[PDB]
């Protein structure tokens, strides 16, 4: 809510009575996708080479920031802080279960996108 909005900075173009026909401000609704997993923030579902998983929105915003920092070192008490940030009071050994199950979610084809660097955390990499 402000009176904002209208940036101040329309150096772009200059005939704002016509321009488009129908409207581009977004293409569809935000889905994430990687290698083979799929997320729909609208439907909150999830998808992985037709293996579609019900997962709670604490694991679903874990699985999400993964997707979205793919490719980054993560740290298990990182985040814990990142998503624990919704509520408080869950000890290092909570993340750990956690962990765990979602693993045994994620993981079961050969191609392990998901690396443990023990001592670390864990990385989301594709199998090269």
């Amino acid at each position: 809510m402000g009176s904002s909005h209208h940036h101040h900075h329309h150096s772009s173009g200059l005939v704002p009575r016509g321009s488009h026909m129908k409207g581009n401000k977004e293409p569809r609704n935000v889905r994430l996708t990687f290698a083979d997993i799929e997320l729909d923030e609208e439907t909150h579902e999830v998808w992985k080479a037709g293996q579609p998983v019900s997962l709670s929105p604490t694991e679903f915003t874990l699985l999400r920031y993964f997707v979205i920092n793919a490719g980054t070192v993560l740290s298990k008490p990182k985040i814990l802080d990142h998503v624990w940030r919704y509520d408080f009071g869950g000890d290092v050994n909570v993340v750990e279960s956690y962990v765990s199950y979602l693993r045994r979610k994620i993981d079961t084809g050969e191609k392990r996108l998901l690396h443990t660097l023990r001592g670390v955390g864990y990385v989301l990499r594709e199998p090269r």
